[PDB]
């Protein structure tokens, strides 16, 4: 998957998870940005769409590290997707809504959505 297609990907997927979910537009550009409000609903909700969508986690909220590292190893160096996914996999939190939004929180240390289309 080059990264021109993980650009296009990413847009295409902010795209049907804002219409799946109704989030503001300005809420989205945050999350795409890196800015996380962990505990917005639509925020949440955006969140776990994107998540899901990348099949990272599966339809009952089951999380897949495996999902992670396929696209981080596209971003980043080997060593610090491991790193990233020993960081973000085990987050304490029994809310799967809120586990979405700090998950996407994690991840988004790392690379955030808007910063892959500069690359």
């Amino acid at each position: 998957m080059t990264i021109e297609e993980l650009k296009t990907r990413l847009h295409t997927e902010q795209s049907v998870c804002k219409t799946e979910t109704g989030i503001d537009q300005q809420k989205a550009n945050d999350v795409i940005e890196g800015n996380i409000d962990v505990e917005d609903k639509k925020v949440q909700l955006y969140c776990e769409c994107i998540l899901k969508n990348f099949n990272i986690l599966d339809k009952n909220n089951v999380f897949k590290p495996q999902g992670i590292k396929a696209v981080m190893e596209l971003l980043i160096d080997e060593n610090s997707v491991k790193q990233l996914v020993s960081d973000c996999s085990t987050i304490s939190e029994e809310n799967p809504h809120l586990k979405a939004s700090k998950l996407v929180q994690c991840v988004s240390k790392y690379k955030t959505m808007k910063s892959v289309d500069f690359l």
